[PDB]
């Protein structure tokens, strides 16, 4: 359990093995690294889909920032 980064590394690695060294920029996920809108939306969809939450259009607008990310996982998922 290493913050949202955990599930974030499993979704980005299972969706498109890339360098997370630019994912956790504490800025944006699809606005910082500039990976891809559809791509980022894919891995993200898997994160929540597995977390069994009620997110959809809030994830992409939350996980984008390390702050909102760990906040969307801590507020929802409680282990």
């Amino acid at each position: 359990l290493k913050s949202t980064f955990d599930d974030i590394k499993k979704i980005i690695s299972k969706q498109l093995s890339v360098e997370e060294d630019k994912i956790q920029m504490n800025s944006n996920f699809t606005k910082d690294l500039g990976a891809d809108s559809l791509d980022l939306v894919e891995l993200i969809m898997a994160l929540e889909e597995k977390f069994n939450v009620t997110i959809s259009d809030q994830d992409a607008l939350k996980i984008n920032t390390v702050q909102d990310a760990i906040d969307y996982i801590e507020k929802n998922n409680k282990q």
